[PDB]
């Protein structure tokens, strides 16, 4: 009975605070860095499952990140066609968020915090809720909402919208509405995506008509 | 408006640590663990300089309540801090009246410091390091000021953290339940933790002294 994980948990927690406060000094932009990173990792994951499964690309064939802004509603959407998440994985989340109403193995909370805690809690720099909608092969499509502390989860009323992958929805604060100005978000996505092997798109406009625009 | 960056560092630290620990009592776990670290630091130092513990030979943690004035004191005879360390503190508090190395400061001690503001409205650090004057440091997480102690070298070596508690948390001071949480969060520290409690030893007054808890 080792019981030395509450040391690695502490280390990962401390790395996490270092970076989130680091970002809060300057950019505030680390949430977007992590949003693109974790999307790419989930694209990296299912491309890597397509080399022992052949049916793996049967809910989608594209391997994309698609970012859409809802200026009016004040939402930020980052959709990918990666591996997705089963209801099981969504309730484990990053080991730290418990179901709504309770305040009373597997992969350890330590290593989840290491890869996911930074992107999760940094969202709350600019957002008030983060909503996760995701579809894995061999489970249905669910939605997951958290306030930083607790979560609830349901099956998606719209059935299977994504085919495969995840949509991260950031209910933004009004203070941070500037992040949905098409021009500030394009340059951000251009900047943080230049070393992604996958095509990353922002929903944009010409002259006036809207379509996806490749940023890398 | 005034302390915009300080207020946001506060909002974010409370949010993250409430999410991770779900227990406002974390503040006292951290109070005790950071005190144990100051003690191990001076302990290790003492294995190569024979005369390191000269300013104070005991290696303890001493917890005294003050239900009367709503103060909680945790005092360790660990390595202490220099005035320079006190003025760095965490890097996020501004020096009083002011209208990444600091990042790594929040890494090490931010949980321990900001958890104290779940439960209190002001934090006072009194410290004495080997080869430095003793100073008093105080902060409300926005501003901070540090002075030389007029009482002089009264700790000999080490640190006293003092939490001016919120009203919402006055409970933590009743000598019964404070003994419970120290017994809990310190059953596994490699240094003695004492609490100022009382007994009845003859027919007459009760007497206060150091009760041991580990
Ligand atoms: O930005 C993303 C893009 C993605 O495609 C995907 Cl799968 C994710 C989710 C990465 C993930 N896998 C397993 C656990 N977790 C962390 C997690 C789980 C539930 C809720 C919040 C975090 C993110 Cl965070
Ligand atoms: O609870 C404790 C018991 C101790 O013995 C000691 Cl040394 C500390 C302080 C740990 C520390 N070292 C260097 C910096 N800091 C953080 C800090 C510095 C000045 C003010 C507030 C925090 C704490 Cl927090």
């Amino acid at each position: 009975r080792e019981k030395s994980e509450k040391f690695a948990f502490q280390a990962e927690v401390n790395r996490m605070m270092k970076l989130i406060i680091n970002s809060l000094y300057k950019n505030k932009e680390i949430f977007l860095r992590e949003l693109i990173s974790n999307a790419s990792d989930a694209l990296d994951k299912i491309r890597l499952i397509s080399l022992t499964d052949e049916n793996a690309l049967a809910g989608n064939e594209e391997l994309t990140v698609k970012i859409k802004c809802d200026k009016e509603k004040n939402l930020l959407h980052v959709t990918d066609t990666g591996v997705g998440m089963t209801r099981e994985e969504l309730v484990k989340n990053l080991g730290t968020i418990a179901k709504s109403g309770t305040s009373e193995d597997g992969q350890s909370t330590s290593e989840l915090i290491g890869q996911f805690g930074v992107g999760f809690y940094s969202a709350f720099l600019v957002a008030d809720k983060v909503i996760v909608t995701s579809k894995h092969n061999n489970d249905t499509q669910h939605i997951w909402e958290s306030d930083s502390n607790e979560f609830s989860v349901i099956a998606d009323p719209r059935g299977n919208t994504l085919g495969r992958g995840t949509t991260i929805t950031l209910v933004l604060k009004e203070e941070a509405s500037d992040y949905l100005e098409l021009d500030t978000i394009k340059n951000l996505v251009k900047k943080y995506s230049q070393f992604i092997n996958f095509p990353i798109y922002v929903w944009s406009s010409k002259t006036t008509v809207w379509d996806w625009e490749l940023m890398n």
